[PDB]
C-alpha cells in the first residue's frame, strides 16, 4: 500500500514525465489539467467520476472552466498507495481523449 | 427551415460519408457509434448531452453497454434541419475523440 | 440466477407495483420514466450509470427529452437474475429524487 | 451587471438563508454542500454543469467525496451579475431533491 520508498520511486516516473508532481506536506499527487473548454473538462471529469466509484477511490478536484486540479492520496493508509498510481494513469489515458 | 433538396444535397454527404443516413419511414439520419467500454459510450453521451442543453437542439437516442444509436430530426420542421446538422457535426467529432 | 418461481412471485410483485411492467419477448422487465425536462432526465440516467458501472450491470435505456425507458435482463443468464431486481429498484430511488 | 444596494437587499437575502454566503475579498457568494455520496453529489453536479452550459455562466466549485463547494462571481461585473442570483438558485432547485 502507502508506497513504499522502492515502490514509490519505480512507479512515479511516466507520472513525474506528464506533470504528476509530489505534495510538500502531504502524502499526494497533484496535477491541474487545463482542457480546450468545459464540455471537454467536464466530459474528462465524467468518465473520472464513472472511474472513482468503479473503484471506491475518488479524487479531490477543481474545476472552473476548462481547468481541473486533481489531488490524490489515501484515506486507508493516509498516503499514496499503488490504488491512485492506477487512477492516475487512468486520468491520463483520458485527458488524451480531449481535444 | 425544413431542407430542400439543394440544402440537403450540399448538406448530407460529408455526414454520409461518415455513416449518417436517411431512416426509410422518414425524414431522419441514423448513425449507431459502438465504443470500447461503458464509460467511453457514457463520457460521449455527456458530452452531447451538455451540447444538446446548449443549443437546445436533443437527439433521440439508445445505449446499451459500449453502444449507442443516434437518430436525428426536428421536431416542429417533421423533418431535417439545420440543427440536427449541426449537432451530427458535433457528435460527429467527439467521437472522433473516443477511439 | 434466472430468477425462480417464489423468488419472482415474491420480488417482482413489488416492482410491477410501481409500474415495472412486464417484457413481451424476452425475460425482462421494463419500464419508462417522464420527467419534466432533458436537465432532470440525463441528471437521472448520470446517477443511474455511476451505479450501472458500480456493479457491472447496465440498462437498455432509450432517452428522447424528458422520457427515459428502461429494459433491464442479465444476459449472462440471458434473463431475469437478481442484478436487475436489485438495479432496479436502485433505479427507481432515483426518480424520487426528481419526479 | 453589478449588482447595486438596492438589488442585493432585496435580491440576495434568501439565498442568504439557506446557507449562501458572501466572502470577503472579490465580490461573490459562497456554499458548501455536503451529500449522502458521490453518487448523489456528481448527480447534482451534472444537472448544475447541464445548466451552466444552457446558460453559459460557470460555476467555480470542489469536490471531496460527497461534500461539493461552490462560489459565482461574474468576470465582467467583477462580482454578482444577475447570472449569479439565478445559477445559485437553480443551484437550491437542485439541491433540494438530492438530499
Amino acid at each position: 500500500h502507502r508506497l513504499s520508498a522502492e515502490e514509490r520511486d519505480q512507479l512515479l516516473p511516466n507520472l513525474r514525465a506528464v506533470g504528476w508532481n509530489e505534495l510538500e506536506g502531504r502524502d499526494a499527487i497533484f496535477k491541474q489539467f487545463h482542457f480546450k473548454d468545459f464540455n471537454r473538462a467536464f466530459g474528462f471529469m465524467t468518465r473520472v467520476a464513472l472511474q472513482a466509484e468503479k473503484l471506491d477511490h475518488h479524487p479531490e478536484w477543481f474545476n472552473v472552466y476548462n481547468k481541473v486540479h486533481i489531488t490524490l492520496s489515501t484515506h486507508e493508509c493516509a498516503g499514496l498507495s499503488e490504488r491512485d498510481i492506477n487512477l492516475a494513469s487512468f486520468i491520463e489515458q483520458v485527458a488524451v481523449s480531449m481535444t
